[PDB]
């Protein structure tokens, strides 16, 4: 399948080459996947999402998404336009309240909560999770996603926005999971994306056009936007059955462009997100 001017970054994921326009993509597009959204919350009701969001945990008094954020992180996961599994079920579950925040308490249970919630779901072809967030390093943030990760979900967090080594902060330091920094359009490291050794791979994060709340879009940037481009891509790889949630990170690595952004600090991966699909 093929989706014609398409947003920037769906196109670099299915290109070895900066600069196309098309994405390409198997038209099974991640049916039978399942992807929760640990974040603000989804507007569900989206015209973008096609019937295929639910909302399933709210730790706020709405399940309601009035920030944006977890909407536009949803909508680069599976929405119709700008989405990388365009056919995967999206769930969400609101750990962040409306202005972004939360605390690391709610956090780790709705970690917790999805590593129950997926044995009550229909995944034939297995469940992701994506985390658009993150705050100081803490070990029990980071044992949270590793028992997330155990628990048959494959797990991108996003590397955080300062420009930093992402050691510091979690659940972007865990090991265990799949730890997502940005890039733009011109296959620089993002201006703000952190950094080193713990990075597993890059995505398109800087001027991401996707989904919004009051049924609207918008352009934002940080390694929350590269985040669902990698979650997407796993559910899209287990609809097609080339990996698993357990493999799916090193499976991406395994395939990623290799040596193609600049400046990549010594010791960071220079690995970018890619689909290898071949018509
Ligand atoms: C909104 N910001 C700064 C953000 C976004 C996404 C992740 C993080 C983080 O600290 N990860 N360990 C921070």
């Amino acid at each position: 399948a093929a989706q014609t001017n398409a947003p920037w970054g769906l196109a670099r994921i299915s290109s070895t080459s900066p600069g196309t326009s098309t994405y390409y993509y198997d038209e099974s597009a991640g049916q039978g996947s399942c992807v929760y959204v640990i974040d603000t919350g989804i507007e569900a009701s989206h015209p973008e999402f096609e019937g295929r969001a639910q909302m399933v945990k709210t730790y706020y008094y709405s399940s309601r998404d009035g920030n944006g954020h977890g909407t536009h992180c949803a909508g680069t996961v599976g929405s119709r336009t700008y989405g990388v599994a365009k056919k995967t079920q999206l769930f969400g579950v609101k750990v962040l309240d409306d202005n972004g925040s939360g605390q690391y308490s709610t956090i780790i249970a709705g970690m917790d909560f999805v590593a129950s919630d997926k044995n009550n779901r229909n995944c034939p072809k297995g469940v992701v999770a994506s985390l658009s967030l993150g705050g100081g390093y803490s070990s029990s943030v980071n044992s949270a996603a590793a028992r997330l990760q155990s628990s048959g979900v494959m797990v991108a967090v996003a590397a955080g926005n300062n420009n930093a080594d992402a050691r510091n902060y979690s659940p972007a330091s865990e090991p265990s999971v799949c730890t997502v920094g940005a890039s733009d359009r011109y296959d620089r490291r993002s201006s703000f994306s952190n950094y080193g050794s713990v990075l597993d791979i890059f995505g398109p994060g800087t001027d991401i056009l996707s989904t919004w709340i009051g049924g609207s879009t918008r352009s934002i940037s940080g390694t929350s936007m590269a985040t669902p481009h990698v979650a997407g891509l796993a559910a899209y790889l287990m609809t097609l059955g080339k990996t698993t949630a357990a493999s799916a990170c090193r499976y991406i690595a395994d395939t990623a462009n290799k040596g193609d952004l600049s400046n990549i600090p010594f010791g960071t991966v220079n690995l970018l997100a890619y689909n290898n699909y071949q018509a």
